[PDB]
């Protein structure tokens, strides 16, 4: 039995990146809504 097995679900998702031209920081897709939400221009 699983007592401390644990049956990893499977996360086969490649987060993609990229560097927001204003910020200079790379921004993944699943954290590019609350910086692009909380960042603010002219942020250096
Ligand atoms: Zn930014």
């Amino acid at each position: 039995n699983p007592n401390a097995q644990l049956i990893e679900d499977p996360l086969d998702k490649p987060i993609q990146y990229r560097v927001c031209e204003k910020c200079g920081k790379p921004l993944a897709l699943t954290a590019i809504v609350d910086h692009l939400e909380n960042h603010c221009a002219g942020a250096s």
